[PDB]
């Protein structure tokens, strides 16, 4: 009972109901030692072969993995689902 | 003064009453080669022992750290909240 | 057409044209073996000279690289932007 409350219950309807948004995350290996997120997605981390945790961001997508021999690098990615 | 805006003016009101979620991060260290994130918490990256930087994810939430030898694995994990 | 839905038809529309929330990485590196991330972010991983996977996540904001002879060290940090 009043015109500005039936809008606010109202409101806390659909605010209520929008289902809220959620991180995901997928890996990507490659060969090498350059590995890509596809765009829309942040790089988290980085893994390596050869047991190599030295590893480098670029081109903010992209896991360069950097120690003298390199078989295959591979990218964390996650955003927003 | 329009029969709507007065609308959006509500919505737009107690609508910057909303708090905004934001990203916590936590670390699972576990022995062996395997660490795994709680469910409702993705895993961002890891970390193993022994210096290694070889680690592959499985099951979409745990730590597989994989040289060798191997004494313990930290899976990193993050969540909204 | 109704004037329940003449409401809603503003609230599940001034929704969709609203400022959907995004992640943001970023790399912070630093000589010796520690890295950190400012504040407003989250540890998400760290990278490691000498080729370090292992590494710790102090006070919330701190890459520990935690090897023995150390180089460098980097820390990924992200935020909600
Ligand atoms: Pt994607
Ligand atoms: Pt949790
Ligand atoms: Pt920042």
């Amino acid at each position: 009972c009043s015109f500005e409350s039936l809008v606010d219950q109202r409101i806390k309807e659909a605010l209520s109901r929008q289902e809220p948004k959620t991180i995901s995350c997928t890996s990507v290996t490659s060969s090498g030692r350059l590995a890509s997120c596809p765009a829309g997605m942040v790089v988290t981390g980085c893994a390596c072969g050869y047991g190599c945790g030295s590893w480098d961001i670029r081109n903010g997508n992209t896991c360069h993995c950097q120690c003298s021999v390199m078989d295959w690098a591979s990218a964390r990615c996650c955003r927003m689902a």
